[PDB]
């Protein structure tokens, strides 16, 4: 069975960015419902069960470009009372509506912390080694819920 719309697809993958392995695992996902980054989904379309391949996904088809508006300066007093506020530290946060807006610390100067609200992989090209392990039809329950089930 080939990867396509409304198939549940099981893949084994390794993610590398700029020569460094960032993640590895196995995933089952519902194909064609914006559940995967667009570029990888495009690369998987039409693949047969058992196929293995490499996929270089440009930032634009992955987590998008780095938005300069995402880099902001916030007061140090906004951070958890006894947290370590240093470059690379991550904190969850939300916007003025309530949508998830996690951040990464870029730099600290006195009581001012420069943070980045961009996705950590924004602007990065992603390299995947991928194996298609299984392809099956989605169940009605999966189609109604919009994602794969165990
Ligand atoms: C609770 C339910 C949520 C569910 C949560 C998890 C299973 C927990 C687990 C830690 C998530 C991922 O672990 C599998 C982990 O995988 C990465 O490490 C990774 O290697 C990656 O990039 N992958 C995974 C392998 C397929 C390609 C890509 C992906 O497409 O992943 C998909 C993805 C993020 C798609 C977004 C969806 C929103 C779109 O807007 C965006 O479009 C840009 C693309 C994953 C599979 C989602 O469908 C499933 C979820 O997120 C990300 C670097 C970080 C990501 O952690 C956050
Ligand atoms: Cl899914
Ligand atoms: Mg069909
Ligand atoms: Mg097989
Ligand atoms: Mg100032």
């Amino acid at each position: 069975m080939k990867v396509g719309q409304d198939k549940v697809v099981t893949i084994r993958y390794t993610l590398q960015v700029e020569g460094e392995v960032l993640d590895q695992g196995e995933l089952s996902y519902l194909h064609g419902h914006r559940n995967l980054i667009p570029g990888l989904e495009e690369a998987l379309e039409g693949r047969e069960e058992g196929e293995a391949f490499q996929a270089h996904v440009p930032a634009e088809k992955a987590y998008g470009p780095h938005d300069p508006e995402g880099v902001q300066v916030v007061p140090l007093s906004a951070f958890p009372e006894d947290a370590e506020v240093v470059p690379g530290a991550q904190f969850y946060a939300q916007d003025m509506e309530g949508n998830p807006m996690p951040l990464t610390v870029v730099a600290v100067e006195g009581e001012e912390v420069t943070v980045d609200f961009n996705h950590p992989l924004a602007g990065k090209d992603l390299d995947f080694q991928v194996e298609v392990v299984k392809v099956r039809e989605a169940t009605p329950e999966e189609l109604l819920h919009g994602h794969a089930h165990p």
